[PDB]
């Protein structure tokens, strides 16, 4: 009688850890949510096939409002698993679900999986140099979010890189592209005018991390803003001051302009 | 003609992803390094048994100085795998190895796995609030490194959390404990008087992330500095101001004192 939070990883059903798979295979009931992120290289059927269990998919409302009514009751007399894309506790509010488990008298365990938060290491930028992270959210009605702009400014001022998670509307199947994120940032720049994000800003785009051939591109906004980075999901990164080795990798592997090799120490 | 950088994950031999395992099994040659970090919950023998392949371990010199003489040659006419603890390319020196592969006319692909960088999400602390990361190094002789202290100060000053990787003697397989790390930080504080790390500082300890039974503890230095957190590896976190949700998770899941709900939020 336990509840497992198991990550499925970055792109396809094989991104789950062996540990996660062996445990999931022996669970009595398996639930999952696919609104926190997009696994562009698999399907529900393929995941169900690998795990050998029927997976009941829950919506954001089912989880946030009724996790304790849909999942926990069964976990009191059975072995239950809750699957999520990437790592179950990264850039989600799932951690709070463990408190609900505790209050319901259900023990919970966490099985990690590859997360975009660490996968950005494939961009060649030193992981320790990433500062505060942010999410570029779709404007709605008369509300235009801009907090992510201040995050970039604060990090850049310290010479730190900024990871920008991009918005997603799973039910409407809308996945923000790096292009849309850039357009939104240029608009915020025109408004706040802090010289934080302009056409001359160096940015890095990582699309479909986890696949064998993700798209990794670095360059100036003026050149990348209309570039096709392939299918979603996408992540946008605004580097801070670069180490020479970071620049070399962006040039050699991400096709960045050779001029960035000349860092301004 | 192909080199695969495959992550082994967090703690034991089952932390590799299904993708990594299946690729590793089909490789003609398998190399590995255990100097960036160790896999405390398993052994080289258990890893070999799972992959069903003999594994040649490479030292830091083998990699940094002779990667192109030891690994790439075989990668020219065979499928070769390079196993690393955690997620590949999180360790700062690994990215460059992909440039070496390119230079040698060898294709390289990255198969991700869980990293402690993302696994800390299990502490209940929001991942976006983590700032710059640092490593607490053992002082030696006349050398007393303290840059990690400044990292904490700069992050906390901006309300950000600080992830502290603890020193390790890979060869001797000796791990710095969170207790030793706290002792060191108090020493640095007494030297800098920045008021950054004291007996009243709230800290979080995560031990054996990846294991089904990690130790997650939160509390003030004065109370945790002599506490037993179990077997290595240990990770130390100095959180910044907490969101009430983070505090409630630390209290309910990490046994933090109720006091944090009024002092650190
Ligand atoms: N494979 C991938 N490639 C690029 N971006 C990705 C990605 N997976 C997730 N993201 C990014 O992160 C957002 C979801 S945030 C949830 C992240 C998840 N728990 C994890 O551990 O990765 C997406 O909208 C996208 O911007």
């Amino acid at each position: 009688m336990v509840l497992y939070f198991i990550g499925l990883g970055l792109y396809d059903e094989r991104d789950i850890t062996v540990k996660g798979l062996e445990i999931a295979k022996k669970c009595d009931y398996v639930f999952a949510e696919f609104y926190t992120s997009l696994m562009a290289g698999t399907t529900l059927g393929r995941i169900q096939k690998l795990i050998g269990k029927e997976i009941r998919v829950l919506s954001r409302e089912d989880v946030e409002l009724n996790f304790e009514n849909i999942v926990l009751p069964l976990a009191k007399e059975n072995d239950v698993a809750f699957l999520t894309p990437g790592d179950p506790l990264v850039a989600t509010t799932h951690a709070e679900l463990r408190i609900r488990a505790k209050r319901a008298g259900v023990e919970s365990y966490v099985i990690h999986a590859p997360s975009i938060y660490s996968a950005v290491g494939i961009t060649g930028l030193h992981i320790y140099k990433f500062g505060k992270s942010a999410t570029v959210a779709y404007p709605k009605g008369n509300w235009f979010p801009t907090s992510y702009y201040d995050v970039i400014k604060e990090n850049a001022e310290r010479g730190l890189h900024t990871l920008l998670f991009l918005d997603i509307k799973a039910e409407k199947r809308m996945y923000m592209t790096a292009n849309e994120a850039m357009e939104l940032l240029l608009k915020v720049e025109d408004m706040k005018k802090g010289g934080v994000f302009t056409d001359d800003t160096l940015v890095v785009v990582l699309a479909r991390a986890g696949s064998l051939n993700p798209t990794i591109r670095a360059g100036y906004v003026k050149d990348l803003i209309r570039e096709d980075f392939g299918d979603p999901p996408h992540i946008l990164i605004v580097p801070g001051k670069l180490h020479i080795v970071e620049a070399e990798y962006l040039v050699e592997i991400a096709g960045a302009p050779r001029e960035i090799l000349r860092v301004n120490v």
